[PDB]
Order: C-alpha cells, then structure tokens, then sequence
C-alpha cells in the first residue's frame, strides 16, 4: 500500500553520499524495523554494504543496480523488489526521484 | 521526542528546489497532520509558502530564516521553532544538514 501505519518513526534522518540518500527508520508494533529512504539523481553509482540480507522495495521511479558481484546492471521500476544477500554490497544509479522502502531479512 | 508513536507515514516523499528539501507525510491517531523533512545545505535562501499558519521544529542543524516581510534572518537550533502566520511565507538557509518537522496550526 501508499502508506505504513502504527508505526513510529525516528525524527533524525541518515543522510549520504553529499546528500543523495536520505532516509528515515521505521518501526513497526512486532518490533520489526525498515527504512523509508529517497536517493536524489546521481552522476556515479552509489555503493551500499550489507551486514543481514536486505530486500529493496521501489516506490517510485526508476533504478539500475549492480548486487553483490553481479556485472551487469539490473533495471527495478515502482512497485519491484530486488534481494541483497547478507555480508555482500549493491551500487544503484538514478536519474530521478527514487524512493524506496528496505526490509531487514 | 526523538520518534513519533503510533502514526501512519505516507512511503511516497515530496521534494523541491532540485532535491534540496525532502519531506514526508505523517498522520496522527486524532487526524492531524505533520511533515517530516530534510533541508540540505543551500547556496541561496529557499522560499516556502503558507496557506494554514505553520511551526517549524528544528530537530537538526542550524538555519537562518526570514519570516514573512521580516528583512533580517533569525538563527534557529535544534530544539528550537518558529511560526509562520497563514497565507505568508519564509525564506530559509543552511550550511549543513536540517531535519525538521512542519507542524500545522
């Protein structure tokens, strides 16, 4: 759906890459987290490293993403999820707004 | 406090002035409304209008802003606010990064 609700929400954003990812952490009434997030157009791929595996949800726009060792880039569009394995990493690139939703898995 | 408690928070975000504001929705148990934004660091004042009177929260950082027909900038830190009368405006600027929440009145 468009929205989450009964959740909390932490105020303090995390902000990278100069500016181009802002998120939010959202947490859910099972004690569950995920973050609600935008990456800003981006000239180079953006790297980001994961520790438990993640799943990226796309909300609205349009991304191509490199996961973990794969070479070629891999095209997600609203309403797509792409999987992140645990200890691995994945490089995105936009050209628009990107909002996005990642769950903890 | 550091979180909002038992709200629905729309997951598609609103940015302007080229990604330099990004913001969502957030709505509370009685119906009310809040913004939940960021305001990266601006080279020139960003200018946002009023329909509804507004306080802005800083959560975050440090601004100067100009209210209204007001012609010199106020300094506002985290933890403090302003007002906005309703069909008005504001001016703001910052040289690092600036959470806060808009607050309809």
């Amino acid at each position: 759906s468009a929205q989450f609700d009964h959740v909390t929400v932490i105020k303090k954003s995390n902000v990278y890459f100069g500016g181009l990812c802002i998120s939010h952490t959202v947490q859910f009434e099972d004690g569950t987290k995920k973050t609600l997030g935008v990456i800003l157009p981006t000239e180079q791929p953006l790297t980001f490293e994961t520790h438990v595996p993640e799943r990226m949800e796309i909300i609205s726009g349009e991304c191509r993403v490199k996961i973990a060792d794969s070479t070629e880039s891999e095209l997600f569009r609203a309403g797509q999820s792409f999987y992140v394995p645990g200890n691995s990493l994945f490089k995105i690139e936009t050209d628009e707004v990107l909002d996005y939703v990642c769950h903890l898995e």
